[PDB]
């Protein structure tokens, strides 16, 4: 029984024999949330479909468990044993034929306002909004994109997007900002820092 139950060895007893290495490999392969554990391909080859699909049940847990495969056969190519595990797990009815496609690659942020009230915070405690972003200038942003930041409409705007540009920050990035805000008052660095 368990419908689930039944998902993963559906799936699995229809890979190849060789398929079916590539997705012990796989599991090795694809990075984990967390870190959990991963199997040793050993006790993978060891284990059979029957005997590996009650482990992935009791390792990875029963819903979990197909939830992390239906991903891999995805990868694989196997989109129509993927979309039938998922549903294998769960129908949801009113599933419409195709065309909800996939989320926008934007992670859409909460609209919980919060993040940014550490902007504004500091905007207006260093008055001189300028000397931050002078500061960056030619150091980690590129000449083409500190521009792109100058060319916003409204003054605070300015400082915003060039937080947005996390992505771009490394160890080094934030610890530059950090610095400079020390140099002109070590205030804030304790009092942003303190969070």
């Amino acid at each position: 029984m368990g419908r689930a139950r039944d998902a993963i060895l559906d799936a699995l007893e229809n890979l190849t024999a060789e398929e079916l290495k590539k997705f012990k490999l796989k599991l090795l392969s694809v990075p984990l949330r967390e870190g959990y554990g991963r199997i040793p391909r050993g006790a993978l080859l060891s284990m059979d479909a029957l005997d590996l699909t009650d482990k992935l049940v009791s390792f990875y847990l029963e819903t979990y468990g197909a939830e992390l495969t239906a991903n891999v056969l995805r990868d694989m190519g196997l989109q129509e044993m993927a979309g039938q595990l998922q549903a294998a797990t769960h129908q949801g009815s009113g599933a419409a034929p195709a065309g909800i496609q996939a989320p926008p690659q934007s992670a859409a942020k909460p609209g919980l306002h919060f993040i940014d009230q550490h902007r504004a915070a500091l905007i207006a405690r260093v008055t001189n909004v300028e000397w931050l972003l002078d500061a960056l200038y030619g150091k980690v942003l590129t000449d083409e994109q500190y521009q792109a930041v100058r060319a916003e409409p409204t003054n605070p705007s300015k400082m915003r997007k060039l937080f947005s540009f996390t992505p771009a920050w490394n160890w080094t990035c934030k610890d530059l900002l950090l610095q400079a805000l020390r140099e002109s008052q070590s205030y804030l660095v304790e009092d942003l820092e303190r969070s």
